[PDB]
């Protein structure tokens, strides 16, 4: 399976502020014959199920706010949250659905300090 | 990591008709402390990434038709959907979140005839 690395494991920061995290997968998820990133992030708040946040590296889901940005390619990933709100609280994966398994990162943890 | 097998592959069926797919996790996805399962079903439509259908091995995400149910507990587990419709028409998959990595199974694509 394509195994996905993301870093850091936890970022601690304060509400308001720019938070990025990064994603590399072990092998490339850009597809060569259409030259799309089947790389998504889905957001897991504490006590629920991983859900669907970003793909195609950086198309919003419906109802995704703007704060929210996706960006790399290839195999190398970013997503960044220009000002976290208190909703943004929640571990963050990464995950490609460039061939199965699909395969999820081990997450990054955002807290607000504390 | 925790392999999910799911069967069969693909299903083949009409408008209208009841649909079941399995789903077996190496390991038991039900955590003793709380006697929860850490289970859930992704709809992947055709071209899309694949999004949140049910958790909790149960429980409905918003949004979702009560033709779509699913049970099982432990590692084994189904989906049913009692009167397929024209908008169902997808590859499912489940998906462990009891432990990183989150893994998913290799999905069950349902079609109908032709
Ligand atoms: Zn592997
Ligand atoms: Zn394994």
């Amino acid at each position: 399976d394509i195994v996905m690395t993301q870093s850091p494991d936890s970022l601690a920061v304060s509400l308001g502020e720019r938070a990025t995290i990064n994603c590399k997968s072990s092998q490339s998820v850009l597809y060569s014959s259409n030259s799309k990133n089947y790389l998504a992030w889905y957001q897991q708040k504490p006590g629920q199920p991983p859900k669907l946040l970003i793909y195609w590296a950086s198309t919003r889901e419906s109802g995704v706010p703007d704060r929210f940005s996706g960006s790399g390619s290839g195999t190398d990933f970013t997503l960044t949250i220009s000002s976290l709100q208190a909703e943004d609280v929640a571990v963050y994966y990464c995950a490609q659905y460039y061939s199965t398994p699909y395969s999820f990162g081990q997450g990054t943890k955002l807290e607000i300090k504390r």
